[PDB]
């Protein structure tokens, strides 16, 4: 709320987080950040997909072939461009609120204004450990030792002290009314600037429409059910009116454009993005048609999805707000078989390769999916491939030329953004992954960029079964919030109580670059980066800060040909690198800032093979 924002900037001013903690100060930092990214970031992947999506694999090869640290001096002096290249007002406000909280969590000063900063004693931190054992078990139920979580407990206690100061300032509320009044005007201006930056045409208006209308702008349709019944054709557009709220509704589409005449779903008019408020409706039946990589993963069942793109092609969906809240009768939040829920679900099944599906500038929040299930279409955005009715007739279900750009996810469970999990998973159960597997079964030209993921129950961003995916210029914070026994109460036989930030699964020669991940929430994993099972993963030019499981993992015997170079890690906790049973990892020409009592190699995930050389390791 407005009083909490006011309070946060009062604390920012006392900590010296920003020079100008007025509403205008906020506006100017927002404009400066967006201008900086526009001036300094790479240009590839900005603007219309038709100008770049066929070149993803080429630009990946060019970047993988780099022989020196691009703009090393900016990286090393703290002026490099990374994370999302455009921050919406909502992304940017949340980014700064997280910055202020983390600055409190690391402040060493005696006072914040008249607040005496508490010094957490060993007895107090041990008391918290003994009272919160459900936060400190690992994948197999074994406890982190107190010594392994001491500094994390201190961070958590300082974050709670920060949150208590905010509630104190809210309770004690003159120049607050002034600050809030000006902020409201600044916010409205920022919304106008964001909005400016944005076949048959069908118009839908929840307020003004009628489903008996022809769907022109003057006589728009009323509901998404009417859209679900349209025989959309190549070149058609469906435009949902800004200010619309589609209560309990959903968009479930099975439509194909062409390359020359794609279909477009987007917004028209003035005001807030149209809101698809699915509230647990929008039921469909998911069935992969065979067991997945582990026999315990759930692979069939009903799913609720706000947007379902079922065998769609040559379709862009843009400028929608989506939620998918549960809370139906009989349901509890951590129930073992709570329904899987998606914001946007993509499915390939009966059309072989699906081409040219693009998501853009979606705001997806409060998707309350099953806490546990990893590969149902469960989370903010989840694209999967199911066994075809008749693969010999219609071909392998898979993706080509697919992008997810400029999306803001907040409070989605389980996944944030996941693209590519396939019924063909058992074809990839070797360490080395020949290109032929991707030619037959895998995805091509997959591009995930300029997204913002925050407050995610599980993993932030994952790409699966793709050749040379490019995952870049994404910002994340505070993922893996539910990967602990307090929320992960009834896993049954599914295990899976782990998450990392932004990572590839069973990809070939993936490139993850120019990403930013902060404040991952403790679990056995909880690092920013994860060269997981797959072949050739490269991370370069990524920024990580205050992740509770450290900087980067190399996970087990099928995580092969891993390289980690030209990254910056600032005050990651637990331990910087997690080479856990991996066969190789080349970790070179990075910069790490670690506390003396945070080890370079993380405890219990230290028995893999790696070459660490030419790294700059600073003590802080
Ligand atoms: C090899 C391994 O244990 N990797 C872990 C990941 O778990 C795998 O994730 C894939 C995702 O497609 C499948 O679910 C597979 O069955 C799992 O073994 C885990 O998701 C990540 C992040 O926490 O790290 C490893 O723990």
């Amino acid at each position: 709320n407005q009083q909490e924002i006011y309070a946060a900037y009062r604390v920012a001013n006392l900590l010296g987080v920003y020079e100008d903690c007025s509403p205008n100060g906020f506006y100017q930092r927002w404009k400066q950040k967006n201008a900086f990214m526009k001036a300094q970031a790479e240009e590839f992947g900005i603007g219309s997909t038709d100008h770049f999506i066929d070149d993803v694999e080429r630009i990946v090869d060019q970047r993988r072939a780099e022989t020196e640290w691009k703009n090393a001096d900016a990286w090393k002096n703290g002026t490099a461009a990374f994370g999302a290249r455009y921050l919406t007002p909502e992304m940017y406000l949340d980014y700064e609120l997280k910055s202020i909280q983390l600055a409190f969590a690391t402040y060493k000063g005696e006072l914040v204004g008249n607040h005496k900063c508490h010094v957490y004693t060993e007895d107090e931190k041990r008391a918290f450990y003994d009272a919160n054992q459900d936060l400190f078990t690992r994948y197999h139920g074994d406890l982190f030792s107190y010594e392994e979580v001491d500094l994390i407990i201190e961070k958590w206690l300082k974050v709670q002290e920060y949150q208590d100061i905010i509630e104190s300032v809210v309770a004690n509320t003159d120049n607050a009314v002034r600050w809030i009044t000006e902020f409201e005007k600044i916010w409205n201006q920022m919304q106008e600037e964001k909005r400016l930056r944005e076949g048959h045409c069908y118009y839908v208006s929840s307020i003004h429409g009628d489903d008996a209308n022809d769907g022109t702008e003057d006589q728009p349709l009323k509901s998404l059910y009417a859209v679900n019944r349209l025989d959309l054709q190549p070149g058609d557009q469906v435009l949902l009116e800004r200010g619309s709220v589609f209560e309990n509704q959903f968009l479930h589409l099975n439509v194909q454009g062409t390359k020359e005449q794609p279909i477009y779903i987007g917004a028209y008019g003035n005001g807030a993005k149209p809101l698809i408020q699915t509230n647990g409706q929008g039921i469909w039946y998911q069935d992969y048609g065979n067991e997945l990589d582990a026999p315990t993963h759930v692979y069939r069942g009903y799913v609720s999805s706000a947007v379902l793109l079922y065998d769609c092609e040559y379709l862009t969906v843009e400028n929608l707000e989506i939620s998918n809240k549960g809370g139906v009768f009989g349901e509890t939040y951590s129930a073992p078989h709570k329904m899987n829920r998606t914001g946007v679900a993509g499915i390939a099944k009966n059309r072989g390769t699906l081409h040219e599906i693009h998501l853009s500038n979606l705001y997806i929040h409060d998707v309350e999916g099953n806490v546990y299930d990893k590969h149902m279409n469960n989370g903010g955005i989840y694209f999967t491939c199911l066994k075809p009715e008749a693969e010999e007739k219609t071909g392998v279900a898979r993706y080509e030329n697919v992008s997810v750009r400029g999306c803001h996810l907040k409070r989605t469970s389980r996944w944030g953004i996941a693209v590519g999990y396939s019924y063909k998973c058992k074809e990839f159960m070797t360490a080395e992954l020949p290109d032929e597997l991707f030619e037959r079964y895998g995805h091509h030209n997959i591009y995930i960029a300029d997204n913002y993921v925050e407050e995610i129950g599980g993993d932030g961003i994952t790409v699966m079964y793709a050749m040379k995916p490019l995952v870049e210029y994404n910002s994340g914070d505070s993922c893996a919030l539910e990967m602990n026994d307090r929320y992960y109460t009834e896993p049954e036989d599914r295990a899976g109580k782990v998450a990392a930030g932004i990572w590839p699964w069973k990809c070939k020669d993936a490139l993850l670059t120019y990403n930013e991940m902060r404040d991952m929430r403790l679990n056995q994993d909880s690092m920013a980066w994860d060269a997981d099972s797959g072949d050739g993963t490269l991370y370069q030019y990524n920024y990580s800060h205050l992740n509770e499981g450290g900087c980067v993992m190399f996970c087990l015997e099928e995580a092969i040909h891993n390289e980690f170079r030209y990254n910056v890690s600032v005050d990651d906790l637990g331990g910087l690198i997690s080479p856990s049973g991996n066969p190789d990892a080349w970790i070179h020409h990075n910069v790490f800032y670690r506390r003396a009592e945070v080890p370079f190699v993380r405890p219990h995930m230290d028995d893999g093979k790696y070459v660490a050389e030419e790294n700059e390791i600073h003590l802080i």
